[PDB]
C-alpha cells in the first residue's frame, strides 16, 4: 500500500512504515522542530547583542531545543540534529531538563538560563514528592545562542520552600517589576497607601532593576501556587542567591475563580508555566503596566487516577499586587480581578511568552515603537501522551506551538451597563460607567502582526457576497480554495432576539461529501464551537484521532454603535494551517485544535445556520496559500 489521500484511509494507520504519514498533516507556518516530538515552549529571549528573537522548546523529552527570528514570521534552527541548547545528564540534572527562562544580561554579562533541573521521576501532583525532584539552575549561552553551557557548580535555588509539601516545584520564569520594587522598599505602612507608593514608581528604572522569579507548582492538602524568588537582597547583579518572597499566589485545591466556574476554568490541583506579565492597552511596560498572569492548571474528575491529570486548563488572569496582609507569609500577594482562558482548546497548554523590545531586530523592521509580550502556545499532539494509539510512528513528528500572539490591555467601548456586564466571576473588569455605557478592559490577544502580515503576504484573495440567513441551511461558497492552506475572515451580526434562541451560525470548513468541520457560534451557552464529529473519515476506525467538540466562552455585550443598540459583532478570523486549526475573535478569544482531515479535496467552506433566529454574514473573505516558516528546511 502506497498513501493516496484521494482513495478511503486504511482501516488501521497504525500498521503502515514509519513517517508515511508525515506530510498529511503537518503545518508550513508554524513553530515545530524539523521531526520529532515538541513539547512546552520555554526560554525566549532578544539577544542584547543581535536585537534577534530567540524562541525555545523541549524537544524529543530529552531537553531544550531553539530557533531565532530577525522578523518574527520566518525562523531559522540553531543547529542540526535536533537544534539542541541543553540536554539532561549533567550532575544536577542526571534525568531531565524541564522549563526554564532567560535572563538576557545575566552571567558573564551574557544570556543566561534558568531552568529545572531534573534528578528524580515519577513527579506528579497526585502522587508523594520525592525530596530534591526538581532544582533550579544555571547555563550561559555560547556561540550565539546556539548552545547553553551548564555552570559547572550545583542549583541556584537547590530546594523548595523549607519544609513545604510541595506538588511541584518547576518552569522558572524571570521577570522585572517597578510596583514589587517599590513595595518591597517601603516600609510596610508607606506601603499600605498608594498615593506614596506611585510616586516611587515613577521614578523607578528598569535597567538597573532586580530580577524576579516565580516557580510554579502546588502544596499537598493546600493547593496550586507559585513561588516567588528575587535576587537576594534586590541586588541586580546577585545571580549566585536568590532570596525567597513566599507564595504569592494560591488557590485552594480544585477551587475555581467564580461561583461557577464557568469562564476561567479552575485553578486545579498544581500551577504550570506560571508566565507574569505587566500590560498597558498599547503593549509590555514593567513601570506602567498592569499585572497579567497567565498559566497551565491541571485538573481532574472525581474520583481521582494517580499521575493523570485529566484537564490541562491555559488560563489568565489580571489583578493587583499588595504587601502581604498581617501574617509571616508571602511579603507580596496577587489578588486576581478578573480570569479567562489563553486559548479554549483542549490540547492547548503551557504557554511561554517574553518582552518583545521596540529596540529588538524584529520591531526595527517592522517599525514597531513600543514594547510587547509575545506569548507562544503549546498544542499538544497526542492529548498529552494520553492519546489512544496515536500513529506516531507513521507521521514521524508530535505537537506544535501556535501562531506568536500579542497579549494586552484590550478595551470595549460603549458597552450597555447591565446583566451581561454586572456577572459575577467573569473575564473582564468595568473600567468606566455612567450606569448607561461602560468600558470594559480585559485580555488583549492577537496574531503578532509580522505573522499575521506574512500570512497574507503572498495569499490568494477571495472574497464572499454579504449574506443573510434565516431559515436552516448550509451554503457552498461561490470559490472555495483548493488546498488546506488559508484564513477565514468574517462578521456575524446577531438581532437581539437571537440570545434566547437555540441559534447555531457559523461556518463549515475542510469539507466535502465524506468530510467537514464546522465552526459556529452559540447563545444557548454564549460560546464558539468546533464540531470534529465529522472532521476526519479515518477517524472512524482510529481512536487515536480525537474527535470530540472543542468550544470556548465568548459573550457579545450589548453596545452602541450609531446611536443605536445592537448585540456586538462576531468578528472572526480563522487560520487554517493544515491540521492546526486556530479561532481568533474579537481580539480577546483564541480557541485551537486538530482537524485531522484526510482526503486532498475536502477544502469546501459553507455558510452555516441552524435555522434558529437570523444572522447577518459581512466581510466575508478567504487568503489562500499563508506561506513557509522556515526557509532553509
Amino acid at each position: 500500500y502506497h498513501l493516496d489521500t484521494t482513495a478511503p484511509p486504511p482501516t488501521n494507520l497504525s500498521t503502515l512504515p514509519n513517517n508515511t504519514l508525515f506530510h498529511l498533516w503537518r503545518p508550513r507556518a508554524h513553530i515545530l522542530p524539523a521531526e520529532g516530538q515538541i513539547g512546552d515552549p520555554c526560554a525566549h529571549y532578544t539577544d542584547p547583542s543581535t536585537g534577534l528573537f530567540h524562541v525555545g522548546f523541549l524537544h524529543d523529552g530529552d531537553g531544550i531545543a531553539g530557533a531565532t527570528t530577525a522578523n518574527l514570521a520566518t525562523y531559522t534552527d540553531t543547529s542540526d540534529n535536533g537544534s539542541f541548547l541543553i540536554q539532561p545528564g549533567g550532575k544536577n540534572d542526571p534525568v531531565a531538563v524541564f522549563d526554564g527562562a532567560v535572563i538576557p544580561v545575566g552571567v558573564n554579562n551574557t544570556p543566561t538560563l534558568l531552568y529545572t533541573s531534573v534528578s528524580f521521576l515519577p513527579i506528579h501532583w497526585s502522587i508523594p514528592y520525592t525530596r530534591g525532584s526538581e532544582t533550579q539552575s544555571l547555563a550561559v549561552a555560547r556561540d550565539g545562542g546556539r548552545r547553553f553551557d551548564k555552570l559547572d557548580q550545583g542549583p541556584v535555588i537547590a530546594d523548595h520552600p523549607f519544609a513545604v509539601d510541595v506538588t511541584a516545584f518547576r518552569d522558572p520564569f524571570v521577570f522585572r517589576s517597578a510596583r514589587l520594587d517599590v513595595l518591597l522598599s517601603l516600609d510596610e505602612e508607606v506601603a499600605r497607601n498608594e498615593t506614596a507608593v506611585q510616586q516611587a514608581v515613577d521614578g523607578w528604572t528598569e535597567k538597573n532593576a532586580p530580577w524576579y522569579v516565580a516557580v510554579s507548582g502546588g502544596v499537598h492538602g493546600v493547593g496550586p501556587a507559585q513561588f516567588l524568588y528575587r535576587q537576594n537582597g534586590g541586588n541586580a547583579s546577585e545571580f549566585q542567591y536568590w532570596e525567597y518572597l513566599g507564595e504569592w499566589w494560591q488557590e485552594a485545591t480544585n477551587s475555581s475563580w467564580g461561583d461557577e466556574g464557568t469562564w476561567a476554568g479552575r485553578w486545579g490541583f498544581n500551577f504550570e508555566t506560571g508566565n507574569v506579565l505587566f500590560l498597558t492597552e498599547e503593549g509590555h511596560d514593567p513601570q506602567t503596566g498592569e499585572v497579567f498572569v497567565t498559566l497551565g492548571t491541571e485538573g481532574s474528575g472525581l474520583p481521582i487516577v494517580p499521575q493523570v491529570s485529566s484537564i490541562h486548563d491555559m488560563l489568565w488572569a489580571a489583578g493587583e499586587v499588595g504587601v502581604g496582609s498581617e501574617q509571616e507569609g508571602a511579603k507580596v500577594e496577587f489578588s486576581p480581578s478578573m480570569a479567562g482562558f489563553l486559548d479554549w482548546g483542549f490540547s492547548a497548554y503551557a504557554a511561554a511568552g517574553k518582552v518583545l523590545p521596540a529596540s529588538s531586530a524584529v520591531s526595527k523592521t517592522s517599525g514597531v515603537e513600543v514594547d510587547r509580550y509575545v506569548s507562544f502556545v503549546w498544542l499538544t499532539g497526542d492529548q498529552y501522551e494520553q492519546a489512544d494509539g496515536f500513529p506516531t510512528a507513521q507521521q514521524g513528528w508530535t505537537g506544535s506551538l501556535l501562531l506568536p500572539r500579542e497579549l494586552k490591555v484590550q478595551t470595549v467601548e460603549n458597552v450597555v451597563d447591565n446583566e451581561l456586564v454586572r456577572e459575577e466571576g467573569v473575564s473582564w473588569v468595568v473600567g468606566e460607567s455612567d450606569n448607561q455605557t461602560a468600558t470594559l478592559r480585559t485580555l488583549g490577544i492577537t496574531i503578532a502582526r509580522e505573522t499575521k502580515a506574512a500570512l497574507l503576504a503572498n495569499g490568494s484573495v477571495t472574497a464572499e457576497e454579504d449574506r443573510t440567513l434565516q431559515t436552516a441551511a448550509v451554503v457552498p461558497f461561490a470559490q472555495s480554495p483548493s488546498s488546506k492552506f488559508f484564513v477565514l475572515t468574517a462578521q456575524l451580526e446577531f438581532p437581539a432576539s437571537a440570545r434566547s434562541s437555540p441559534l447555531q451560525s457559523g461556518f463549515e470548513i475542510l469539507a466535502s461529501e465524506l468530510e467537514r468541520t464546522a465552526i459556529y457560534y452559540q447563545f444557548s451557552n454564549e460560546s464558539l464551537v468546533v464540531d470534529r464529529s465529522q472532521t476526519s473519515a479515518a477517524a472512524p476506525t482510529n481512536p487515536g484521532l480525537d474527535s470530540f467538540t472543542e468550544s470556548g466562552k465568548l459573550r457579545l455585550f450589548d453596545v452602541i454603535e450609531n446611536g443605536q443598540e445592537q448585540v456586538e459583532t462576531l468578528d472572526l478570523t480563522v487560520v487554517v494551517d493544515n491540521a492546526v486549526v486556530e479561532v481568533y475573535a474579537n481580539g480577546r478569544f483564541a480557541l485551537s485544535t486538530w482537524a485531522r482531515s484526510w482526503y486532498d479535496n475536502s477544502t469546501q467552506i459553507r455558510f452555516f445556520h441552524n435555522g434558529e433566529g437570523e444572522v447577518q454574514f459581512r466581510n466575508v473573505s478567504v487568503s489562500e496559500g499563508l506561506y513557509n516558516a522556515w526557509p532553509e528546511r
